[PDB]
């Protein structure tokens, strides 16, 4: 829409209400009122319209509910409140209501109220600000989010807020800085909820029943809705309150305002708002977005990104102020994210004094609701696609239901007319019938397995953030992996150093150098770059943080770390001190790590006195051939046999800027990372075997084994990530490698099929089709150069169909194979830890974060899911539990359908004949069946995955057939017994004790328990009837109940319900159709679920024969050692 330019917004239109009066439903029935007024006082129209007084009562009482239903429509339909409240008047210098209807699937449409000059409204909590020289509402815009990128000479001498009218203007503008979610009480909840269709639906189903005088019945089950509605009130309230524990609690900050330094609460914080951050607290990230202006922070972003690394946040203040500001580039480390701990600040400009508490100079950017984590906690309560939601499929069984429903009622209505019964009774009857088909608990089935799933996933510490994709887990095709942090532990530990004699010792066939010297006994350049490249940092109260393979590293070089980030070695290889003053930050996409030092080291066997300036480097050995100046011969052969082994290889490079002397301070220190990362020697190769973790090979082969497909998406080599996958057992068969066949900047030019033994090379034209032959009988691996230059190819949805693991991937690649993933039908999860998952996290179906550590808020929301533990087996866990939720919900509607179908009937073979059920009857069997479902309803799962799929359609043939079936079966039953029941005695109004009311009543007790009995998953997906032994007894109590009160056995039961005796041959005769009935009624059901219910496999998680061979038999032999 032209007036609200967002992208999630579909329609918007600026409405004006109108008086009470001239409601649309007040004006016209107020109109008709007199009519019927006229029609009924006044005689003679007594009897030519209506006829009789129950006739009468009748149209008040639809005249009463076509009021209530025009009051009603305004409730459940923004259309119709737009089209029935308020008239259209559209233009903007009158208007005061906007109708916002979003983009599907993006939250619920609201009316909003227009509050104003500066004219604004707020939808799902987003403030939307009117611009007059764009004429439309619009985000609100910060200083960042100006069109001409602002300089930093406005960011270095903001010097805060220096106006009070100006600090009220932006108070008024941007909001209070607080996470404004409000959590509704019981009262306001449940008035909500008393106004949906479905209450509506079956507040009038009560009425109906109590105009039939039936008020046991009707007393039980507006109470059951009482206490169902305000379970779901209490689950909805439990929901929020767990969103709004998400918020970060007010503390007090320093912040610079009126040219003083103020402590004040952070609910109130402004933009442009100078700052003081220190230290935070526990439980507490920062609030708002802020950019650093003066000082140093180590923060971790825990929050926006799973992993817990620690980055260095530096300053703009070295940065010249002339600059255009580099939110993407250079600019990305001098900014600070809401909601993440800064674990550090030190300080190593605008003339203000310094606060009083040592902390750092930021301006505030991004304020409120509109922070980065604010912003993905909008879309992730008001902005999500709902559990709650009518699905149309679910409705489209509710009118398939509806069509029995009027299927038997024209039937019964025909049979009254021709017999020539009241009127107004057979009206009742065949409403009651209508009526007592729909199940008004089906539409919010789904959300209470998703709940349930949600129950039992927090036992495993798994959160989920979005729950709409609990049902996504359970249809999940293709199960991507990470390798470094998701399929191995972080305890990694340091090989050592290789290759030092590479250009300078046991060489193979290929060449490479197999010498592996310690870390201790490695050279003084070595040494120097792996103390000079990290990002390590220690704290203030003594503990070095950073990197696992840095400190790993760190651990092995022996080095003590200081205080001004120096590290020093006392009297191991080498002697001296190291000072870190320019550190250009790791990223995923560079592939390595530069870092420019001051250096005073001497090798304690031969002297060799290093002093002065030093860049040390270290990173992806592509990157560092591609940037160094001599490559040494058998350079590639090296990392590629220490690679094969499955070690984690990085290349360590150094360049001496100055040698003998200084750089001289930090004007000259101020470098390029281009100018800087170039013209390098060769230093060695950081040689990690990095550790699997235990339950890597388990859930991996849970998921293969269970019609998933895993594939592996790592920014590692292609050889480590081939190895592991094959510890792992992702790659069975012989793999090839897409890649470049030299990784210089003249041999990436062509892709390569290669073997891992370096024996099978096959050149690949990219715009040719792949070979057949290597998508058969060949398992692939697929570079992300040679992904890179496969972008618009035939061949790419070849090789996303047949590539199970994937390697050197960009996060962009990342994004790029699970887009592409999406696109051809597949439904994906993604488990990742690091950043450069972020992409991939919400771009799949489904999303885990592996948080590693071992022993609401702090939730990540890098991911929907976020496992707290470290667990590999967090991930089939979930995954069950999405295939138990659509188990649990094909249960259900199995069961409550058929359950209500089969009263239906049973209350058309009642009034086929004129007798009614009886309120005690009809009141026992809700309150039998409410115990059954009380007893099916409590069912854990299995401890294993299963190779069976649910389906995740409801209109499939397996349950439209199984109904079907059992709905014939059951109807023929009652069709019998009604036909015996006419023929024992014939048929010639209060409630009287008769056979067939006796029988029908039975009829529907035993086959509403049968369809209980039978209609439960069991085996592939839970557990069975006969093991929960409280749900089996509490069945067969019920079961033992119906068959003593139809064998006569008990008298005082069968007076109790108003049952007449039966005849002996009839008890025999009864007995045995009711055996038939639930024999016929299980045959049905698992011939169907043989048959039908088994959704197949993919042709992406089909598995071949030998891999199936090769199951079975560890099966049996697990079997076997089980015995
Ligand atoms: N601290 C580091 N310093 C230098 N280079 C690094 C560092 N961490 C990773 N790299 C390199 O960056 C490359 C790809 O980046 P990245 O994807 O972040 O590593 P990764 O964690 O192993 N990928 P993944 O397995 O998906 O988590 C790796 O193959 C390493 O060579
Ligand atoms: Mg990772």
């Amino acid at each position: 829409a032209p007036l609200v330019d967002n992208p999630q917004i579909k329609s918007a239109e600026l409405l004006r209400p109108l008086p009470l009066y001239q409601h649309a439903y007040v004006w016209p029935y107020v109109i008709v009122w007199p009519v019927f007024l006229r029609v009924y006082l006044t005689q003679e129209l007594y009897d030519k319209y209506i006829g009789a007084q129950e006739w009468t009562f009748v149209w008040i009482i639809s005249i009463v509910t076509f009021q209530t239903l025009t009051w009603l429509c305004t409730h459940w339909s923004v259309n119709l409140n737009a089209l029935f409240t308020a008239k259209k008047a559209s233009s903007i210098e009158d208007a005061q209501l906007i109708k916002v209807i979003p983009v599907a699937n993006a939250g619920a449409a609201d009316i909003c109220k227009l509050v104003r000059t500066n004219i604004s409204f707020l939808f799902q909590k987003r403030r939307f600000l009117w611009y007059p020289e764009r004429k439309a509402f619009s985000t609100l815009e910060f200083d960042i989010d100006a069109e001409p990128k602002p300089t930093l000479s406005k960011f270095q001498l903001s010097r805060g807020i220096e106006s009070e009218d100006e600090l009220k203007r932006l108070e008024q503008h941007y909001g209070t800085n607080t996470f404004d979610i409000p959590v509704p009480t019981f009262t306001e909840l449940f008035k909500e909820h008393a106004v949906a269709p479905f209450f509506v639906f079956q507040v009038f189903c009560v009425g109906l029943w109590l105009l039939d005088e039936y008020w046991y019945y009707s007393l039980f089950t507006l109470v059951m809705l009482v206490v169902f509605e305000s379970t779901v009130v209490w689950q909805r309230q439990r929901t929020l309150t767990e969103f709004r524990s998400m918020s970060i609690k007010p503390y007090p900050i320093y912040v610079y305002r009126l040219g003083k330094w103020t402590e004040i609460q952070s609910d109130k914080l402004l933009p442009g708002d100078l700052v003081s951050v220190t230290r935070t607290k526990e439980d507490s990230g920062v609030a708002c977005d802020m950019i650093l202006v003066e000082g140093t922070a180590i923060v971790n972003e825990a929050m926006l990104s799973g992993e817990s690394t620690p980055l260095l946040k530096d300053s703009i203040q070295l940065r010249p102020g002339d600059a255009v500001l580099e939110v993407d580039g250079l600019d990305k480390n001098s900014l600070l994210w809401g909601g993440t701990k800064v674990l550090q600040i030190t300080h190593g400009a605008s003339g203000i004094p310094p606060p009083p508490d040592n902390g750092a100079m930021a301006v505030v950017t991004k304020t409120g609701f509109e922070t980065s984590q604010g912003s993905l906690v909008r879309t992730m309560i008001y902005s999500t696609e709902r559990v709650s939601a009518n699905n149309t499929e679910a409705l489209l069984f509710i009118l398939f239901l509806l069509v029995f429903a009027l299927a038997a009622s024209w039937y019964v209505w025909d049979e009254g007319v021709r017999k020539d019964r009241k009127r107004s009774k057979l009206l009742l009857d065949c409403i009651l019938i209508i009526t007592s088909v729909v199940p008004p608990e089906l539409p919010m089935e789904l959300s209470l397995a998703v709940n349930t799933s949600l129950s039992a996933l927090a036992k495993f510490a798994i959160f989920c953030t979005e729950p709409f994709r609990i049902p996504f887990a359970g249809r999940i095709d293709v199960a991507c992996f990470d390798k470094t942090g998701t399929l191995t532990g972080e305890d990694l530990v340091v090989e050592g150093i290789a290759g030092l004699g590479l250009g300078h010792t046991p060489k193979e066939a290929d060449g490479a150098h197999t010498r592996m010297v310690s870390v201790h006994d490695a050279g003084m350049e070595t040494t120097l770059v792996l103390a000079t490249a990290h990002a390590l940092v220690k704290l203030d109260e003594g503990e070095i943080v950073g990197d696992p393979m840095e400190k790993a590293t760190l651990n092995a070089l022996g080095w003590v770390l200081g205080k001004n980030d120096t590290l020093t070695s006392k009297p191991s290889g080498i002697l001296g001190t190291v000072q870190i003053k320019r550190r250009f930050q790791f990223s995923s996409a560079l592939k390595r790590q530069s870092s420019v030092a001051t250096i005073t080291a001497t090798e304690v066997k031969t002297g060799r006195k290093l002093r002065g300036s030093f860049v040390g480097v270290k990173g992806a050995p592509e990157t560092i051939m591609k940037m160094l100046v001599t490559v040494p011969e058998h350079y590639e052969e090296t990392y590629k046999y220490f690679t094969r082994r499955g070690s984690r290889v990085l290349a360590l490079a150094y360049k001496q800027l100055t040698t003998e002397g200084e750089l001289g301070a930090n004007k000259i220190n101020d470098l390029k990372r281009e100018s800087v990362e170039a013209d390098l020697h060769f230093a060695g190769f950081l040689v990690l075997q990095c550790p699997l973790k235990e339950d890597a090979k388990q859930a991996v082969r849970m998921l293969n084994e269970s019609s998933h497909r895993v594939v592996m998406i790592t920014g590692d080599n292609p050889l480590t990530a081939v190895h592991v996958a094959k510890e792992v057992e992702i790659v069975d068969r012989d793999v090839l490698i897409l890649d470049a066949p030299e990784h210089s900047v003249y041999g990436e030019e062509s892709l390569v099929w290669r073997s891992v033994d370096d024996k099978i090379r096959i050149d690949v034209d990219p715009t040719k089709p792949i070979d057949p032959e290597i998508l058969k009988t060949k398992d692939l691996c697929v570079t992300g150069y040679a992904l890179n230059k496969f972008k618009g190819q035939v061949g790419w949805k070849s090789l996303l169909r047949y590539t199970w693991v994937y390697a050197r991937v960009s996060p962009k690649q990342k994004e790029d194979i699970l887009l592409g993933l999406k696109d051809m039908g597949y439904y994906t999860l993604m488990a990742g830890d690091g950043t450069n998952d972020v992409g991939a996290l919400k771009q799949a179906h489904v999303g885990v974060a592996l948080l590693n550590g071992t022993q609401l808020g702090d939730a990540s929301v890098a991911a929907p899911f976020t496992s707290k533990l470290r667990n590999v087996m967090a991930i089939p866990n979930i995954l069950r539990q999405g295939r138990c939720t659509l188990v649990a919900t094909i249960q259900m509607y199995k069961i409550l359908a058929l359950n209500c179908l089969i009263s239906a009937y049973s209350l058309s073979v009642l009034y086929l004949e004129g007798i009614k059920f009886g309120d005690g009857q009809i009141t026992i069997s809700g309150m039998l069946m409410s115990v059954c479902f009380l007893s099916i309803s409590r069912a854990r799962s299995v401890e294993g995955l299963s190779k069976e799929r649910p389906q995740p359609n409801i209109f499939n043939f397996y349950i439209i057939g199984s109904i079907l079936g059992q709905f014939a079966v059951h109807v023929a039953t009652l069709i019998y017994i009604a036909q015996l029941c006419d023929q024992i005695e014939p048929r010639t109004a209060e409630f009287k004790p008769s056979l067939l009311n006796s029988a029908v009543y039975l009829l529907q007790l035993i086959q509403q328990i049968s369809t209980f009995a039978v209609n439960y998953q069991g085996r592939p997906f839970r557990e069975s009837l006969s093991e929960n032994k409280g749900m089996f007894y509490g069945i067969v109590g019920v079961t033992a109940i119906a068959f003593a009160c139809s064998t006569e056995m008990l008298p005082e039961l069968n007076e109790a319900m108003k049952l007449v005796p039966f005849n002996e041959n009839f008890k025999t005769i009864m007995t045995t159709v009711m055996i038939i009935d639930f024999v016929a009624c299980y045959v049905i059901e698992w011939v169907l679920k043989k048959l039908f219910s088994d959704l197949r496999a993919r042709d992406i998680a089909e598995r071949r024969p030998d891999q199936l061979e090769r199951e079975r038999v560890r099966k049996e032999k697990e079997a076997r050692e089980k015995e």
